[PDB]
């Protein structure tokens, strides 16, 4: 029935066209029947034509019937496309389509047509059909849609152009897979056919919302856009693959497709922010893709080369893109930033493409209007933590995952300038994030994520370099490898910040898990000390001591293949298993941090900052005891724990009398970030330059802290002690990190962000640590049982030839003779005994002369080196008669000093505005451009002047990253430079403080001999200090008095030699006469001091006839009687001085504290103007010592308390002042509170027991 009805109405048999209406009824009740039939009923039944029937019955000329027939057709596909193919199969789908087009009545169906008929037909269309049959349909259909058939019949096949182009995009789009056979060309066929099609793409996306012609025209444009452009992404990263595992590919214009659908519209248009989105995804799809580079042998291949043009190509077009993203406002910009579209731009920051990555700098300083990259990155982490600190997690972790000979170079370059950028905006002691908020838990994961992945990026850099060094240069290659290094040496220096960031019993285990990322970064650290760069070894020497300290501290492990291969590589085993360059001192400090040096100072600060310093006892508050001196330590250990209290001690000694006479003016610090990093309150301030340069504020340096208004004299406030412990130097203000101490501290509730406070310091803690390393490391000595068991060289006698021809060389004494012959013969310790005028530092130039024909001399306080210096400097006579002179060095920091100073002798051998034009000038350009746009050749000219703004930028950039590659090759020069004067020099001097730098110990030096002058007025532990450069021969030369017995007989500072010559006083070279001081200034202070032996010199009394003396009131010796000021005194040394002008070089004023001495010279500066400055001497008696002048006027303040703080140093004070002249003495002061002291009474007794006592009105008795 149904095929008799079919043929009734077949155009075979009838041969005419058929009414309409039997044709509706006919296709109506095949509809039914097919609601009815299934499928596969369908193919089982129906199919074993109806089809061929429908395509004649097509051509009727009923509008409705035409519908009906379409509908069906629809239908029939829809249902089962697998027989309509096998039926049809005849037919191409090319001949289907121009059948149903080419219709006369299909034109009144278009124009009498919520999306209409066609457009779902054709969509049904698309999908009946194969891949491979989709191409030649569309050369026909599209070109039959848009351009045969060209309103509403003209937006509906404009609709359906649209739609079918969409479908073939979503249709590729969607699939796991595009083959590199016919699958790449048909993509490129059409590819070809959107960019063919673009104008009609643009106007269709062009049109208004709510048009009543706009049927869905915009979104089906603007979806047609988005999938072109991630296809084109996907076909090139796909064809990438291909052709780099050597795959044949086939023999597209990509820039071209992004130029036009940029250069269509980006502002003023509907959905600019959905097409900003795709386009980023677009680009995040081929975002670790690199050009090919060809090996040093060989040569690029032609295929390779075609890729690399159009890859150029593709990255100018993307990276016009990301230029072009910054017109938007700043609103929609961080609400882009803020809302997965991020990515992009954070992966577009590391790409080692120029374009793209400029380009990306460029959109990340305009999102956050901070122009620089650090203070980019800084805000960035301000305002985005957690998004920021995963994207760059992922974009750095995608890159770094596989280590092959196709792994991109390119991009390891920019990696550590953006970690670096990461770190100075997050660990920064003022501007850091991390020392500012607490963490939550997403923020706690984020930074775990980038520790890890910053770790894991060094470690892929240093691993790779034997497979990179196959095909660059040799000079890109040395500067990477110092580059990561400097970056591995700034990412570990900062671990205690993550510990007390991550987080007593919590900071273990946020510490725990921040050294986990260094450990697998191991391995590679301990294989570059092979080559033959001697910068490097010393950054990997360093990063290696600090990570095992660091590692074994926490109690943990080093992986076991770097302890194997470090193991392998320093042992002899006879030779070593892998060839180094390394010297003797690498190897012994790694060989011992493993399992002579410099130990930690970490518990000394606590011990010092603990205290108060307005405790009034006599002893530190803490429980630190002393007095146990047993001379014959046998042990270096039990030596540490006798000497450890007797260095707290003397800190707390020296504390105090600082406190009395500080002389420093108090200034205030703002805090700016508490933190508990590295166990104390480290507390950071930024001080001015004028402050920081006035008061001379370096590391080390001891400062108060106190809410008091005057810090020096107010007890009952809150208060601590402070050191300084990091100085940076800013732009003006010095950013300085003071240390604190939160186990008791007052101020501590008062510590706040905002808390202005007064601060003022007192002492530097330079030579306590040089005493305590030299303490910590006297366990390698080479003189180790003369300086525990304190015995010298034994003495023995020579013939009395030998002793006269020695005599008349150097026109000596048989005191100072015996003496230069024995120090000569013996070696070890060699004991000299004097008075303050035999003639020690005479016998000590005579020795050079004896033992040259390099040395080390030192001398505790400056001025006896400065005398030592010119005195070796002026002449040196060696032991045949012969004037010769020798090479003179100052390892120091006077006038003809400054002449042999290292640091000059150093200093004196070694003695942006094109880019800054080119910013300004682009940026003229770009304020007329964008005002005269708000078409296509101006569009060409505002993308093509700012991407040389985006160039010059990068360059004006790269000019400041360049000052750290000047900067480093600076100091090899200097390392250099001072290694050569450091051998050209014949004697060398230096302060027993000053020789243990800690610079000497990358140096190569050895002082085989060192002299110590005034080796009896110092502590022990600081002649301990210049003995560790191998020295096997040392003269001690001082003074074991300057006691009186009373006093002689505290123990905290005597000597070094006053040990040995109470231990063997039977070898020490005594010297009793004395050749400068007259008589008078020899007898008093000889029977207060010196028991009578201080015999005087052949006819001393005609030798020290200068005039004066002819006044009995000022001769050689007389005593005047009148808050360590004293102006009484002052007044007194002004009329004595003026008295004696009124009746060079030889006239010297002293006062024993710093507070007179400012008043001594204010007031002489004052009235005799500033040429007494250099005329009469004025210096203390701890800047006097060793020197002589003719006249002297003593000044002492005030006699200290018998049991307070002082005494001893005021009695080797008085001492040291009384014995400086060889001709006058005059000593001034009241008698009132100087009869308080024991010693100025004995001397105000033997004043008067001598007619030597001038009382009343100095004034009045002058005149
Ligand atoms: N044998 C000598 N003959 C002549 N003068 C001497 C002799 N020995 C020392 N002097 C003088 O004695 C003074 C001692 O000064 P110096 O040696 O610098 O201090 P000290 O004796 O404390 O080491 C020198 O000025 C020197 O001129």
């Amino acid at each position: 029935r149904l095929a008799d009805q079919i043929v009734s109405l077949s155009f075979n048999r009838l041969q005419t066209l058929p009414p309409g209406q039997k044709i509706l009824r006919f296709w109506s009740g095949f509809l039914f029947i097919l609601h009815a039939l299934s499928e596969k009923q369908i193919i089982n039944s129906l199919r074993a034509s109806i089809y061929f029937l429908a395509l004649e019955h097509l051509g009727t000329n009923s509008d409705e019937a035409l519908a009906m027939v379409l509908r069906a057709l629809q239908e029939l596909m829809e249902k089962s496309s697998k027989a309509f193919w096998q039926a049809l199969e005849q037919v191409p789908p090319n001949q289907l389509v121009e059948e149903i087009f080419k219709s006369a009545a299909f034109r009144p169906l278009l124009n009498k047509s919520q999306v209409p008929a066609l457009a779902a037909w054709m969509r049904a269309l698309v999908r009946s059909l194969p891949s491979t049959s989709w191409s030649d349909l569309c050369e026909t259909s599209l070109r039959h849609l848009f351009e045969t058939f060209r309103q509403s019949g003209r937006a509906t096949c404009t609709l359906a152009g649209l739609v079918t182009l969409q479908q073939c995009l979503d249709g590729f789009l969607q699939q796991d897979s595009i083959d590199t056979g016919t699958g790449l060309i048909m993509v490129n066929q059409l590819l070809n056919r959107v960019v063919n099609y673009s104008e009609i793409i643009i106007r269709a996306a062009s049109l208004k919302p709510g048009d009543i012609y706009n049927v869905g025209i915009s979104k089906a444009a603007m979806a047609i856009i988005h999938s072109a452009l991630a296809l084109d992404a996907k076909a090139t990263e796909v064809e990438w693959a291909a052709l780099i595992a050597e795959k044949p590919v086939q023999d597209r214009d990509s820039g071209a497709l992004w130029e036009t659908f940029l250069e269509m519209l980006w502002a003023g248009q509907l959905g600019h922010f959905e097409l900003a989105k795709a386009m980023l995804m677009a680009t995040l799809r081929l975002r670790s893709i690199e050009q090919f580079i060809p090996k040093r042998k060989e040569q690029l291949k032609r295929e390779l080369d075609k890729f690399n043009k159009r890859y150029q190509q593709q990255t100018t077009a993307i990276g016009k893109m990301l230029n072009r993203l910054t017109d938007f406002e700043p609103e929609v910009l961080d609400k882009l930033c803020s809302d997965q579209t991020i990515h992009p731009i954070v992966s577009s920051l590391i790409h080692g493409e120029d374009a793209i990555r400029e380009a990306g700098f460029q959109l990340l300083k305009a999102i956050t209007s901070e122009s620089q990259p650090s203070d980019a990155v800084g805000r960035m982490l301000e305002v985005y933590f957690t998004p920021f600190l995963n994207a760059f997690s992922q974009a750095v972790d995608k890159l770094t995952a596989t280590k092959d000979a196709n792994s991109p170079w390119s991009h390891m370059i920019p990696i550590l300038k953006c970690s670096d950028f990461v770190l100075t905006g997050l660990c920064d002691p003022s501007s850091g994030q991390l020392r500012r908020k607490v963490l939550t838990t997403e923020e706690h994961a984020a930074v775990k994520r980038w520790w890890e992945c910053v770790w894991q990026a060094v470690d892929h850099s240093f691993r790779m370099m034997r497979i990179w060094h196959i095909k660059i240069d040799k000079k890109v290659m040395e500067d990477f490898c110092r580059d990561v290094m400097e970056l591995g040496n700034k990412l570990l220096a900062q671990d205690g910040v993550m510990a007390s960031s991550l987080a007593e019993d919590a900071i273990s285990k946020a510490m725990r898990e921040v050294l986990d990322p260094p450990r697998k970064c191991s391995y590679s650290l301990a294989d570059m000390l092979q080559l033959r760069d001697k910068y490097l070894v010393m950054g990997i020497i360093e990063t290696i001591k600090k990570l095992l300290s660091r590692l074994q501290e926490n109690e943990m492990n080093l992986p076991q293949r770097t302890r194997g291969h470090l193991d392998s590589m320093l042992k002899k085993t006879m030779d070593y298993l892998t060839k180094t360059n390394l010297t003797d001192v690498q190897r012994i400090e790694l060989l011992k941090a493993l399992g002579r040096l410099i130990p930690p100072m970490d518990v000394l600060h606590q011990a010092i900052l603990e205290w108060d310093i307005f405790h009034e006892g006599n002893d530190p508050p803490n429980g630190y005891r002393c007095g146990n001196v047993s001379d014959t330590y046998p042990d270096p250990y039990s030596y540490k724990q006798t000497f450890f209290p007797l260095l707290i001690n003397e800190a707390w000694r020296s504390f105090v009398t600082a406190k009395d006479e500080t002389t420093s003016k108090p200034f205030g610090i703002k805090v700016l970030s508490r933190m508990t990093v590295d166990k104390f309150m480290e507390v950071t301030a930024a001080v001015p330059a004028q402050i920081s340069k006035d008061r001379g504020l370096t590391e080390g340096d001891i400062v108060i802290i106190s809410k008091g208004e005057d810090p020096l004299n107010q007890p009952q406030e809150l208060h601590c002690l402070s050191r300084i412990w990091k100085t940076t130097y800013k732009k003006d203000t010095v950013e300085v990190v003071y240390r604190l101490n939160a186990k008791g501290n007052q101020i501590l509730p008062a510590l706040t962000p905002g808390s202005e406070f007064q601060v003022v310091k007192i002492t530097n803690m330079t030579t306590i640590e040089r005493e305590y390393a030299a303490l910590e490391s006297l366990q390698y000595y080479d003189l180790m049982d003369e300086i525990l068991k304190a015995q010298p060289s034994p003495m023995l006698t020579f013939g009395d030839e030998a002793i006269k021809a020695v005599m008349d060389n150097y026109q000596l004494n048989p005191g100072q003779a015996r003496a230069i012959l024995n120090a000569k013969e013996n070696d070890g310790f060699t004991l000299i005994q004097g008075p303050p005028g035999t003639g020690k530092t005479k016998t000590i130039v005579a020795m050079v002369g004896c033992l040259l024909t390099k040395l080390l001399v030192c001398a505790p306080s400056n001025a006896a080196v400065d005398e030592l210096v010119l005195r070796l400097k002026a002449g040196v006579k060696t032991m045949n008669g012969t004037f010769h002179k020798i090479e003179v060095l100052r390892l120091g920091r006077n006038a003809a000093v400054k002449d042999v100073t290292l640091d000059e002798l150093v200093k004196a051998r070694m003695d942006r505005d094109q880019l800054h034009k080119e910013a300004g000038e682009i940026k003229a350009k770009l304020a007329e451009i964008r005002p005269q746009l708000d078409a296509m050749k101006l569009q060409r000219e505002f993308d093509e002047l700012k991407r040389r703004q985006a160039h010059i930028g990068a360059k004006i950039d790269a000019d400041k990253a360049s000052g750290n590659t000047y900067a480093r090759e600076t100091e090899i020069k200097r390392r250099q430079i001072q290694q050569e004067i450091l051998d050209k020099a014949q004697v060398l001097c230096a302060t027993l403080s000053g020789s243990g730098h800690e610079m000497f110990k990358n140096l190569n030096v050895e002082f085989e001999t060192v002299i110590i002058d005034e080796a009896a007025q110092c502590v022990e532990l600081s002649a301990l200090i210049p003995l560790k450069y191998g020295c096997n021969k040392c003269i001690l030369v001082g003074d074991p008095k300057q006691l009186p017995p009373t006093v002689l007989s505290y123990g905290y500072d005597q000597s070094l030699f006053v040990r040995m010559q109470k231990n063997h006083p039977k070898d020490v070279h005594l010297l009793d006469m004395q050749y400068r001081m007259h008589p008078e200034i020899s007898r008093f202070p000889s029977k207060e001091f010196y028991e009578g032996l201080l015999q005087d010199g052949a006819d001393m009394a005609r030798l020290r006839l200068q005039p004066w003396h002819q006044s009995v009131l000022l001769g050689p010796y007389r005593f005047f009687d009148v808050s360590l000021v004293n102006e009484e005194e002052v007044k007194v040394a002004m009329q004595l001085y003026m008295r004696f002008r009124s009746d060079t070089g030889k006239i010297g004023i002293i006062t024993p504290y710093k507070a007179q001495l400012q008043r001594l010279r204010q007031k002489f500066v004052e009235r005799y103007g500033e040429s007494i400055t250099e005329q009469i001497e004025f210096n203390t008696t701890d800047a006097f010592q060793g020197r002589e002048c003719e006249i002297i006027i003593f000044s002492c303040v005030r006699a200290s308390p018998t049991g307070g703080i002082g005494f001893m140093t005021d009695i080797r004070r008085m001492n040291v002042g009384l014995t400086r002249a060889r001709s006058s003495l005059w000593i001034l002061g009241d008698s009132r509170a100087l009869v308080q002291g024991e010693f100025w009474a004995k001397l105000i007794e033997d004043a008067k027991q001598r007619d030597r006592y001038t009382n009343g009105n100095i004034m009045a008795l002058l005149s």
